[PDB]
């Protein structure tokens, strides 16, 4: 969009597109996983107000990443697997400039990794359905 | 304020940093069993330069960016070639067409599709072969 850097769209073509848009500050990310990744719940602040978005499906169990002050999402990885005739993320994980999280999910598949040597993730986008078909990120310094 | 993503590959070789370019002009990928090295020709503040990363083997595969065409994707596979963790397959995609991957040695795959932005530089490690590679991204 306006100087945005949207890298990704890892996963399958099913589901329906979702776009969080870049955030001003990602407060917390919650990954709901089961055999695969069900959805991602994101709480962030945009133009002053605190917002929460619900992506992917409603199933799965929550694993939350809370960004302490000065901590950012500097990496993302996982596996795009086939789950009952549907290409979705079977494993997903993130890394912060402080600790590493996950991966969350138990279905193996073709891997992908996005180690950020310089920059951070600032937002999310992708395709959702009964599960998390695909996920991508917004990058910024 | 540079967005450097990745660096897929091993830890062998020596680090190289092409830095960001005003405009890439072309990229040559020398490959054999793996990825021997990459060649990058680009403009940089009025000047036109050429950088080469990796060994001196392999056969060249050239991608010549056309008028208003950029690199919007990179993918390949890091591998363990007779002991050294190097890239075994490598390819790029332009907003007009996809290339390769070039190389015949598999390993753990990786891909970097770019929905918004482009590649404007490279960095990583190299030696007799292209040990690892990363890119600079821009709006
Ligand atoms: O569907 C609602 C229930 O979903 C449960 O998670 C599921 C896992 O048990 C199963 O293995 O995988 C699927 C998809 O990955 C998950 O939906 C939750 O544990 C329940 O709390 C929830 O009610
Ligand atoms: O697979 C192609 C079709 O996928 C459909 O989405 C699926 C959902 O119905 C289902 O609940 O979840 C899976 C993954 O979570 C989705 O693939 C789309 O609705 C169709 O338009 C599409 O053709
Ligand atoms: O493997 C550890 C050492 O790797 C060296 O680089 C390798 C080159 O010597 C060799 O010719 O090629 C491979 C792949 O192209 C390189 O990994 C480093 O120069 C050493 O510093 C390092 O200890
Ligand atoms: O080293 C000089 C020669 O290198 C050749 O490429 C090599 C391949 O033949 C071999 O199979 O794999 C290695 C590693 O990828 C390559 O270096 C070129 O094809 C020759 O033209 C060149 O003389």
């Amino acid at each position: 969009m306006n100087g945005a850097i949207k890298v990704g769209a890892w996963g399958g073509n099913g589901g329906s597109a979702f776009d969080m848009g870049p955030a001003y500050r990602i407060i917390s990310v919650k990954i709901f996983s089961g055999d695969v990744v069900d959805g991602v719940d994101v709480t962030f602040t945009y133009y002053g107000k605190t917002e929460t978005r619900h992506y992917g499906g409603s199933g799965g169990t929550p694993h939350e990443i809370v960004l302490q002050e000065g901590e950012y999402l500097v990496g993302m990885a996982g596996e795009v697997a086939n789950y009952h005739g549907a290409v979705v993320l079977g494993k997903l994980g993130f890394s912060t400039n402080k600790k590493a999280y996950g991966p969350f999910g138990n279905t193996g598949g073709t891997p992908f990794s996005l180690p950020i040597a310089a920059g951070k993730i600032s937002g999310f986008f992708g395709r959702g359905g009964k599960f998390l078909d695909a996920i991508g990120v917004y990058l910024e310094p």
